[PDB]
């Protein structure tokens, strides 16, 4: 069956996507028929039948009922891929991206404490928790210190999960989230615990897609980073604890070169003392440097829905 | 700043879709990799921010949240072409349609009463309600009357609401729904109200969207059929009550030429004891033929998610 090229499906599509209507938005009405023309054209090249395509719509209403429309969005690669726009974008502007940027994820919590320089993360409520001392400098574009850079950093428990998105019930609020103002040498510190990589819902719409593709849904222990300051662009990264089996086979794709770093364990009891710390621990640096406003703005800075607590 | 068609973007593309991958299903990944393909070539064609995509997910969510894929899939065509090409391939089969096929809409529900010949639809609730007398004949595929016929019939009240999907919880399971086995002579007969049109619910995700394309989302009153005989293909089709403002303005575009019928109104007493009336009712005919299977296969049949109670 071919009638997508016909005048009778052109036109359609035309009054479908509202271009004859004179209220709404161009904008939107531009996307929309575009989109629609390509699905409509998918489904006579591919050839479709209703039965596999009220699967998809069917597909699509348990998706948005879990709420995991922004998970699937990172395992098929979107979030990835505007970055990769993003960095083209930067390169053809001749901005030399120090610190590599990467994927925010969907976790993502506004309102947590902040404190200048240090503050301990976690609640230590996670049992199974191997406590971590995470810390580094931020520089500026010129390659110098920067004190009152706001260093926002989130992560999940030894369990995989994030507080405000734990399945199992409670978690102290922005337990394992907080906002921390860099100090006189421009530097951070916190005290919080490992992370144990990320696992999508088994159940779940997301996991049941991927299986469907032969993927799994899994992400590797990572801890998520936004620094912002003043004079400079929001950056958004992550870093990836070496040695997660998923290091280079994230589902999310947001794994990079630069963002790999070793977690040292510290046994010694001059080392424990030392940091102050009940027991041996590990230990994180990772410093991260900003790039400057494009023309006195922040040319690439998202804005998308996140939870605010 | 153009990278769709550069190899690492390719090469992204068929990791995303598992392509590569040895376990899954060909056809999911088939589909998904010319989806995926046409939606990161549109977001580079029509330069569509992150600002712009984070919205598009969070509408996907709430979309579903809201159990409305089913009814933004009519309004964007979907339903409509889908019929297109089911017509076109029974054109290519020489297969006349004697009675066209439409959209079956997303409200329909197994488990209706059934009864032979005769039955009242409606459960006199509805205040507003006019009496309906619909009634026809059903043929088989060589024109002549076709008994034990099962004729399943489903429509709105007088406030454009679908028992089941009826936000106000007025109606009893079932209510205007009822399978009909036609009689020895291949009629049905039903006495039920006269419906009233249905609209998108307002503040739902699929009206939102229909503004922006500067839409309306409502349908002019109408009555859902299914027909279903032994030796035939099952016809989905539906009734536009004719004069109704919507007819040839649907938003779900599922009027057809033969399928717009009148009500005729019947105010004398001959009528209304002829019929077992208590007064002035609307009398609506239509006749419907079926199909023949082809090779003993009904080529079109859709199986698709269905409410069952
Ligand atoms: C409102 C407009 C929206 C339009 C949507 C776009 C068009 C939709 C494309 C249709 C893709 C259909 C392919 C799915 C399919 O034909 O079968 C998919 C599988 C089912 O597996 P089976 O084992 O065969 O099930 C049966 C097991 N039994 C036999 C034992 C019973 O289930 C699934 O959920 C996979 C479905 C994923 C497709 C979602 C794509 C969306 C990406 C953005
Ligand atoms: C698995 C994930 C797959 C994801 C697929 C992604 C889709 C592709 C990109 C979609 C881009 C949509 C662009 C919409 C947009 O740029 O803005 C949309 C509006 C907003 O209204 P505004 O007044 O502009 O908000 C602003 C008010 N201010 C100005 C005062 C701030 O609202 C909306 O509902 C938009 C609804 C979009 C419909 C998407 C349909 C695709 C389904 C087939
Ligand atoms: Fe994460
Ligand atoms: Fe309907």
């Amino acid at each position: 069956v071919k009638i997508f090229n016909t005048q009778d499906v052109q036109d359609f599509l035309r009054v479908a996507s509202g271009l004859e209507q004179e209220g709404g938005n161009p904008r939107v009405k531009q996307i929309i028929h575009r989109v629609l023309s390509d699905l409509y054209k998918a489904i006579e090249d591919l050839n479709i039948t209703s039965d596999e395509y009220w699967a998809g719509v069917a597909y699509l209403n348990q998706l948005g009922a879990n709420q995991e429309a922004g998970l699937l969005s990172p395992g098929l690669g979107f979030d990835h891929y505007l970055d990769m726009r993003m960095d083209a974008e930067d390169a053809a502007l001749g901005i030399e991206n120090a610190t590599p940027r990467t994927i925010e994820g969907p976790l993502y919590v506004a309102g947590a404490p902040e404190s200048v320089g240090y503050a301990r993360m976690d609640d230590g409520s996670d049992p199974n928790g191997h406590t971590l001392i995470l810390h580094g400098t931020i520089f500026d574009a010129d390659g110098k210190p920067l004190p009152n850079a706001k260093v926002e950093i989130w992560h999940a428990n030894t369990k995989g999960f994030y507080s405000h998105f734990d399945p199992t019930g409670e978690q102290q609020a922005f337990n394992m989230r907080r906002s921390i103002i860099t100090d006189e040498n421009g530097q951070y510190r916190v005290r919080t615990i490992l992370p144990a990589g990320y696992g999508c819902p088994p159940e779940g719409p997301t996991q049941q897609l991927l299986n469907q593709l032969g993927r799994h849904g899994n992400r590797p222990a990572h801890i998520h980073y936004f620094v912002s300051a003043d004079g400079h662009r929001k950056l958004t990264t992550q870093i990836n604890v070496a040695g997660d089996p998923y290091t280079y086979d994230d589902f999310a794709y947001a794994t990079r070169e630069g963002l790999v770093v070793d977690a040292v364990e510290h046994t010694d009891p001059e080392a424990i003392k030392a940091n102050d710390v009940e027991g041996p621990f590990a230990e994180m640096v990772f410093d991260l440097k900003l790039t400057r406003l494009v023309d006195g703005v922040d040319n690439q800075v998202v804005d998308r829905p996140r939870l605010a607590v």
